[PDB]
């Protein structure tokens, strides 16, 4: 299925555990980043915000390192 | 479940949408990138590999110009 609207509250990078990137495209109408989680729920956010640009360098810097 | 072990099957970094890090302080016995993909099928891969770190240095690029 696809994000039909963000988040309206940052989320902890302690319960993230990863991300999928969606894309505006024949699959779905809007980009937004989907924020996995530990409890496996995951989460519609919105790619301009500063804190979800944030959180995917985090993730991203602790893969480079692994 | 946890990541077991590491697929030796070819990556294609195409039909990659998104990825989940496994942490073996967090319940299971190795570390893992668990990537995800456009059907919804997900694949246990070696963190320390190269092309690994090279399809998680493209979707965060990707990331990073939205």
């Amino acid at each position: 299925d696809c994000c039909l609207g963000y988040t309206d509250r940052i989320l902890h990078p302690k319960f993230i555990v990863g991300f999928t990137r969606q894309l505006a495209n024949e699959g779905c109408d809007i980009n937004a980043i989907i924020f996995h989680t530990k409890k496996k729920l995951s989460v519609c956010a919105n790619p301009k915000q500063t804190w979800v640009k944030y959180i995917v360098r985090l993730l991203c810097k602790k893969v480079k390192n692994m």
